[PDB]
């Protein structure tokens, strides 16, 4: 089954599995920073906000790490001035998601290796039209 039509849960998609957390394996933007990540924790069901820990790699090869508090806005996930839209988020193991103009591809760290519901791949894919997509997860440290 393809159950990938009206998953667009904001809250579902900052939760996750509320373990482990997510990579960006693909995204539209060119240059972006290498290794980007987000990690969840605090978790309020009953306000759907919670802290994030986010961040890339850096000139030494380990991680950035900055905390803010992501609030789930319908199908906007908002972290401050910044936002993010869901488009598909299966709350498990991937989320596809409109960024500042631009169609991410994130991947929980279980299922880096592949695996991965494919109805992101779909989603990603229709999202992002014709502008070519971009790894991002390459030589990346572990997971905060």
């Amino acid at each position: 089954m393809d159950d990938c039509s009206g998953k667009t849960d904001a809250w579902t998609s900052i939760k996750g599995p509320k373990t482990g957390g997510y990579w960006l394996k693909q995204t539209t933007k060119t240059g972006e920073n290498e290794c980007t990540y987000v990690k969840g924790t605090d978790f309020k069901e009953n306000t759907k906000t919670a802290t994030y820990t986010y961040g890339y790699k850096d000139a030494s090869g380990k991680l950035t790490k900055t905390t803010g508090t992501a609030m789930a806005k319908g199908s906007d996930i908002v972290v401050g001035s910044d936002t993010s839209t869901v488009i598909y988020t299966d709350g498990k193991t991937c989320d596809v998601v409109k960024h500042g103009g631009h169609t991410e591809l994130w991947v929980h760290s279980s299922k880096t290796s592949g695996g991965y519901n494919n109805c992101c791949d779909k989603k990603f894919t229709e999202t992002r039209g014709s502008t070519p997509a971009n790894e991002v997860y390459k030589k990346c440290p572990g997971m905060p």
